[PDB]
């Protein structure tokens, strides 16, 4: 999580394992109910602004790893480009939505902009392997 401190700086705070645990088990697994799930993580990337590592964590927590895969596949598949349509440029795929840990800042609005765009794109590759399990 990211939080703004007292001092006027962003700092970061890691999700606690208490949290991580009670949604796991408090929860029904994303398969048998992708709504569930998928309503608590949404709740969770507005509520907390998560860094790339904290949605890695969210996600290999609360997902088999089947169901990661193909939430972050699908998320990739939701970048577009510049006209506003889908792209499958590496570069901006990579760009908007990487697998491998990025460089971000948290501390600076470039950094930051990146992980709002980030989560942005994770909700809908959630929202969209939910839908694919749902039918």
């Amino acid at each position: 999580p990211l939080r703004l401190g007292g001092n006027g700086q962003w700092q970061y705070w890691p999700f606690s394992s208490s949290d991580l645990y009670n949604w796991k088990n408090n929860n029904p697994s994303f398969s048998e109910d992708p709504g569930k799930l998928t309503a608590l993580i949404e709740s969770v990337l507005t509520t907390h602004q998560p860094t790339w590592d904290d949605c890695q964590q969210l996600l290999g927590t609360l997902l088999t790893g089947e169901e990661k895969q193909r939430v972050l596949l699908e998320a990739r598949k939701a970048v577009r480009g510049n006209d506003g349509r889908p792209t499958q440029l590496p570069n901006e795929v990579d760009a908007a939505f990487p697998l491998e840990r990025p460089d971000w800042d948290y501390t600076t609005q470039r950094g930051r902009n990146h992980l709002v765009l980030y989560r942005q794109l994770l909700l809908a590759g959630l929202q969209n392997a939910g839908r694919s399990l749902e039918h």
